[PDB]
């Protein structure tokens, strides 16, 4: 009764890492990426001192910051470079990652225009009102939707988007990102939407919270989320952005879409009465596992890695997992088995409101890949972990992710789970399963010339560090004629290899064979080819007889090419391809 | 696959309304409870201006307020003092309203304890943190879980109450509180939770959003949400708190609740692409509908309210009526002939409370079922000619009157059914449709309270409500049993024996007039009392004597055992059925200040 659901697109920018690519570079070699607060931020030194007894003060001087934090591209989201100072980057990072995630599942934008497809994202306010505030600036009408309600964030790319689905912010602490792929699988189960858009914002723009979280005695002294470890003391906070585009599973099988893995079934609890308000409670951990992996109606045997919540605390960790082996017991009675358990807060540290959604693309990621990567700082166990018995084990060194096999002798997709927990004491856990599965027109647009350019050394670039071969030209010909938005400044080119491919490419960018033309400069061509029968006939011909160079020639003019006509009855799978290239223009508080 | 939900219990405060009760006399009254900005919030003057030339300044100095922002009782939920201080206003008015709202259904907190109760509330910052800053207070840890994270106020309430289902913040601005019904209708449909706590609360704190909204143009220069007037140019802000608990219709006629109303159907969606952010979209406003009334399998034509958004605007308005007709248009063409249908809305008393905007209308719809009028629409003696309602089953409710029941086919009259809509500005958009639920001998009544000053408010507010004639002696047995199961058992207790509500009302003024004891009611603590509670229930033969005395109807001897905190089994006092619950007065919470430090 319940439908699995296929994550399709994937986006994300981390602390060291600027795309996905990085990110999971980084992982693979066990990288740790907390460095001290920056001083374009705020001065460490200026703040610190003793926390139980000096007033305004913290010992706290790391985090794990991303790059970029203050860049949009305005013009592209149809807003204003004076409006956009008035703009939270939290809703500045959400509309450019909702963005990047559609284009890596190959979704044109046209497509999305006029569904119901809805937007879940874990959001809220970091404190960008609070610089207004010290600046001394006039309170302004923009401020209303710019940095004030920060629903607006999703309802300002649902507008964009023409769609017509909930679009909320999801704000239960910690739990955030995970609670929003929670709400927004809930959402297709009845018909709320068809398709969602999932995920997390979380940024650090002030000192306060950092003050504050210091002397509630959350963070680390030293700087680190020593995850498992007998030295943890606490987490270091993060930023981070991250997205995930969900499609019904049907769906996906059935429109072409690649796929990272299947959600099998989720969960969202609160753990009632703890020993405290932000206490952990291991009974309501268990019933939550409990929950998510009956819908998922999987064998616990088969589920072969844990992405913890893992703050990196001396009491929670270990009642993290008493809550997985209890759990585990439980579901083992109402019927060799390992586990490995990770947190991917060692390598990036906490990222709060965009905690959850990091977990679930790194394991995502470790799918991919086949690979359980090091789990950090835990070279030395809590001794209160009691692992021996149980079938779950930490990864301290980075492994092959084997396959079990069932009875039948079958192999079997790999199985996962997310947990993130609030302080609040909202939990939520995500089962994740492995999914089983002559020439052509190479086309890119942007909205100038420069953009187009930077499409295309990302597309060389992509190339050059040998991510495809030649069997998958004409799924990266499809993926880019279907799966991208038509914009103005147009590059095509005709190739059979990609050995062909790089060298057109490569001749573009260098500034010299390929085509180039701008949409709207070509008004009167398209006139002699718009709306007419005796044209249309010519351009089926066209097609028929592959005139590729000429059809290309049309197209960066602007002219409408029918590319689903080059292919049979069987489209070839949309594959991962890089997003657009957006400015990396400065916009922050105004003067 | 839609199973009815039922609206078992209720609160709120809202502006020149101290609860429920004053709420509905205000609305029957057609009263305007929009002032100008209380001095202990700030100085409007000090702020005043032309927003559009003027860095700072308004010309905006009304607003709706409520009383007591600053009120709360910590200790009764577990929180020092000291705390309290850093507690934001969102957070305290949230847990004393959801609290009162399981005290008006009757659902006691220990049977409650340990079931995956939901709470949904529409909630946000209002600028409590921003107050800290201005008296230049230092940073402390308290702000953290305090004032820092929203989401802190209904996570308290769920670690308060023991409950295991989601705790949940909404926001999606004007409309949070009725996506919060949205929000837990659909979750007790998928089995996130069994039952549900949704609501909203809406605090104006400081003036910044005052300015900027202002500035923004959202907001009226008379200060009057003058819906469906030639005259509209804005809305009025508004404060205000509102809870309702929702249970399964099944479960709610089986436990013998007293129901407010049934959801028949929700639905939530996005405006997607307008002519600005800001501006509505009647083609989803209509698809919106659809949905909802579909859900609910019921015809149009025996719709016969609409609660609208009603913000005040002078293209809002038109836009929300022309989803109204379409949708009604599109849903007729697939049981009641000379469809008419009344509109209204709550904006016009006590403006617009934002964040719980949705909720004060849901809450004014079920005041209408209950007395079955619909009140009047402040403001709109000359309507938009934009309406144009003539040739249409809508009008403007611009008169108090009858809510007049409609009949089926057969000779059969048909429960009253209406909806509520509820748009935010960043176009997000829910809609609800509510039916109306169609349904001697001496007893012990017992009262409870946390000290002695707070049990002779529990008396003076039961004692009050009697004189008022609220009740009837057919009514007294289901008074008893609802404080007997329907209430937490705490130290300070009082018990008397009553046949009458008259013998009653004399019992209870014996007790608050002083003194005046010859304790013809029964006074006690139960923390004084230990052992001798313990005899009764780890002993198996007292323990059957005490089952003696309920069968034998000793009345005046289990109150003496219970004011002394004996444990009493009260159903085996009764039959197989019991009687239904009712509503009373909710706990008097004591009203201690308490602000920045």
């Amino acid at each position: 009764d319940f439908e699995p659901v296929a994550i399709v697109g994937i986006s994300g920018r981390f602390p060291g890492a600027m795309d996905i690519d990085e990110f999971w570079k980084n992982l693979e070699e066990g990288k740790d990426s907390i460095t001290e607060v920056p001083k374009d931020r705020w001065d460490w030194r200026e703040h610190y001192g003793n926390p139980d007894t000096d007033v305004n003060k913290t010992d706290i001087k790391w985090g794990g910051f991303i790059d970029g934090v203050a860049e949009f591209d305005p013009l592209f989201f149809g807003i204003s470079p004076r409006e956009a100072d008035y703009v939270d980057p939290q809703q500045r990072l959400l509309m450019t990652y909702v963005w990047k995630a559609l284009e890596d599942a190959g979704c044109s934008p046209q497509s999305l225009s006029g569904t119901g497809t809805g937007i879940f994202i874990g959001t809220g306010n970091t404190g960008y009102k609070d610089l207004f505030h010290r600046a001394n600036l006039p309170i302004e009408g923009h401020a209303a939707t710019g940095h004030m309600i920060p629903s607006v964030g999703p309802n300002r790319m649902s507008y964009f988007l023409n769609i017509h689905g909930p679009s909320e912010p999801v704000e239960t602490a910690s739990s955030s990102s995970l609670v929003a792929i929670h709400r927004a699988v809930t959402a297709m189960q009845n018909g709320d939407c068809e398709m969602a858009i999932a995920g997390g914002v979380n940024t650090i723009l002030t000192e306060e919270a950092h003050i504050s979280y210091s002397k509630a005695g959350m963070l680390s002294t030293d700087g680190r989320c020593k995850t498992f470890s007998a030295d943890a003391n606490g987490y270091v906070r993060g930023e981070g952005v991250g997205m995930v585009m969900l499609k019904k599973l049907e769906d996906a099988e059935r429109d072409g879409n690649h796929i990272y893995g299947v959600i099998r079934g989720t969960a969202e609890n609160h753990g009632g009465r703890a020993n405290t308000l932000t206490s952990p409670n291991p009974k309501a951990q268990a019933d939550l596992l409990v929950r998510a992996y009956r819908q998922a109606d999987i064998d616990p045997s088969t589920v072969t890695y844990i992405e913890a919540h893992g703050t990196g605390t001396e009491l929670g960790d270990p009642i993290e997992i008493n809550g997985l082996k209890a759990a585990f017991k439980e579901l083992s009675n109402m019927r060799d088995h390992r586990c490995g358990i990770g947190s991917v807060k060692s390598n990036i540290g906490h990222l709060e409101l965009a905690a959850g959604i990091s977990g679930l693309i790194k394991v995502l990621l470790q799918m991919k890949h086949k690979t359980l990567v090091k789990s950090l700082h835990c070279e030395t166990l809590n001794p209160y972990l009691q692992l021996t018995d149980s079938p779950f084990y930490i990864v301290q060194e980075k492994q092959e992710w084997k396959s079990v096999t069932d009875r039948d002798g079958n192999e079997l997709p790999r199985r996962a789970g997310i947990s993130s927990f609030g302080i609040g004491g909202v939990n939520a856990h995500i089962v994740i399963e492995e999914y089983m599965p002559q020439p052509n027109v190479i086309v890119l647009s942007a909205k100038n010339k420069s953009r187009l350019i930077d499409r295309a050394s990302q597309l060389l670039e992509v190339i050059r560090n040998k991510k495809y071969t030649d069997q998958d030209l004409h799924r990266i010909a499809y993926t880019l004629q279907v799966g991208r938005e038509e914009m103005d400044e147009r590059l095509a080119c005709v190739a059979g290899t990609m050995q062909e491919l790089e060298e057109k490419l490569q001749a573009f960018v260098d500034g010299k064979e390929f085509f180039r033309g701008q949409s709207h400069r070509n008004k009167e061509t398209q006139t002699i080819f718009t709306a007419d029968e005796d044209m249309a006939l010519a351009l089926d011909a066209w097609i028929r007889k592959r005139k590729y160079a000429k059809l290309a020639d049309l197209w960066v003019k602007g002219v409408s090419i029918q590319w689903n006509t080059l292919y049979g009855e069987t489209k070839p799978r949309l594959i991962s391809l890089p997003s657009y290239p957006f400015a990396k223009d400065h916009y922050w508080v105004p003067a």
